[PDB]
């Protein structure tokens, strides 16, 4: 039994001076490196433990000991994505229900069925590059986030935002981003209820009702047509509950449709972002995947089962996601009172956070070269210790929509590197945004056409 590290604190201040920064994981990181696999981080009226080594990590995914705890900026996402899976507690009855309906149709198995869809918009982004003239850039985390947001759209509820046809965004896409910029806003807000924040208020209301609209319409249109699609709105429609035999009501179904937008799609561009920025600054890297894109990928439009088969574009995404997880922390309560490590006595209700890219950087498990990009730690995956690899979360709370976004990943990667060569133009300084997720802002490069034909 021992005492906790804790950085300095400062009177009344306590720990937060530490934190003046809009990229508080990347010093809470810093903070790791300095005081070890655990410390506790004190700000006026606030206490959380923040872990770091796989010896830990272990522990806290005991799910008979500690339970997802909704932090504060789930809390303010709650007010617009309602009891959807990410913002409920596991002991909700619509967590659960809604948790055994979608499961089926988040399944490796079901990604075969999302396939067409995905390639849908896939071929409209590689034809956006393919008709830019010679000398126009991308920008990489913007043509990302079209991508997915547009993907889980149409996969989601067969609804097409068309936001490569766009300059400003679809109106719900504008509202979703304008409320998730707010609910992260509001955690840095000194003086909350100050007047000039009823603009705030106000458009917020606004946002909430845009996307509610929108998606109520959608549902209200499925129902009255009958029609059967592939995408996850009929599965919600069709579908009962094993356990209680019931199915979700329109309200929830509703939050389901907002929660896999606002919470999918940005960890997901950051992904591809991430995986493309650390493949132009390591050319070989690039070339060895660029190899086996082109040795798979050998029709018009790639097939659920050539996907399958680009293991090295999946090695180079697990190492992205090692380096920097894009939903890089989530919360814990313990359950009942116990001692964590055999040192750290918790009582019922204490709050503990996984950092995840410090977790990934635990040189007992990788070695010590942990800064270096290097796909081949992942050729082996079932060799890689329990619980050291975390991108997805723990246990029942695990990302629902890790199949789904690795398909999509590792598609789009391969036909990416298939068609294009591409060019770091600008020599890109990494600059890693910190919003709900991470993201590699203003990365940009160049394009090359390959002139490899699509298919239709
Ligand atoms: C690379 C992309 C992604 C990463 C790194 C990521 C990561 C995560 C993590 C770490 C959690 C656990 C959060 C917690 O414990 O508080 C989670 C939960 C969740 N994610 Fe993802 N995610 C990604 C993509 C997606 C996609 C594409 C979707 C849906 C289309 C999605 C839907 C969900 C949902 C609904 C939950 C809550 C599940 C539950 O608690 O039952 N995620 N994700
Ligand atoms: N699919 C949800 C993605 C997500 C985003 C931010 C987080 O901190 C996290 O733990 C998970």
């Amino acid at each position: 039994i021992k005492e906790m590290p804790q950085p300095k604190t400062f009177g009344e201040l306590k720990n937060l001076p530490l934190l003046n920064t809009d990229k508080p994981v990347q010093a809470l990181m810093k903070i790791a490196d300095e005081l070890g696999e655990i410390f506790k981080f004190e700000a006026p009226g606030r206490v959380t433990r923040y872990l770091s080594s796989q010896r830990l990590i272990k522990e806290a995914c005991d799910e008979s000991r500690f339970d997802k705890n909704l932090s504060q900026a789930l809390k303010f996402v709650r007010d617009f994505a309602g009891d959807g899976l990410f913002t409920s507690w596991t002991h909700e009855k619509n967590w659960k229900k809604a948790h055994n309906i979608l499961l089926p149709s988040f399944s490796q198995q079901a990604m075969k069925g999302y396939h067409a869809m995905m390639v849908d918009i896939a071929v409209q982004l590689v034809q956006k590059w393919e008709r830019l003239n010679a000398d126009e850039h991308i920008e990489v985390p913007e043509d990302m986030t079209r991508l997915t947001l547009d993907t889980i759209g149409l996969c989601g509820f067969n609804y097409r935002f068309n936001s490569f046809y766009r300059d400003q965004p679809h109106p719900f896409i504008t509202s979703m981003v304008r409320a998730l910029d707010e609910a992260m806003n509001k955690l840095q807000r000194a003086n909350p209820d100050d007047p000039a924040y009823d603009e705030n208020k106000r458009q917020f209301q606004e946002d909430i009702k845009v996307m509610n609209d929108l998606v109520d319409k959608i549902i209200a249109d499925r129902k009255a047509s009958g029609e059967q699609s592939d995408d996850l709105l009929t599965h919600m429609l069709n579908g009962k509950d094993p356990e209680t035999g019931e199915p979700l009501d329109d309200e929830n179904i509703r939050y389901q449709i907002i929660t896999f937008l606002a919470a999918g799609h940005e960890a997901t561009s950051g992904l591809l972002s991430f995986a493309l920025y650390f493949l132009v600054k390591n050319p070989h890297v690039l070339q060895k995947a660029a190899e086996e894109a082109a040795r798979v990928l050998v029709d018009p439009v790639p097939s659920y089962k050539q996907v399958k088969q680009l293991k090295y574009v999946g090695m180079v995404l697990n190492e992205a996601l090692r380096l920097w997880p894009t939903g890089p922390a989530f919360s814990l309560y313990a359950k009942e009172d116990t001692v964590l490590g055999g040192e750290y006595p918790l009582e019922k209700g204490d709050e503990l956070m996984v950092l995840i890219p410090q977790l990934h950087r635990d040189k007992t498990i990788w070695g010590d070269d942990v800064e270096e990009f290097r796909p081949e730690r992942f050729e082996n995956p079932s060799a890689i210790p329990q619980h050291a690899f975390k991108p997805f979360g723990n246990g029942q709370r695990a990302c629902i929509g890790q199949q789904f976004a690795l398909h999509e990943a590792t598609l789009v990667l391969g036909m990416m590197l298939k068609h294009f060569d591409f060019e770091d133009h600008t020599n890109y300084e990494l600059d890693i945004k910190e919003t709900l997720v991470l993201k590699p802002e203003g990365f940009v490069v160049k394009a090359k056409s390959k002139k490899i034909p699509l298919g239709g």
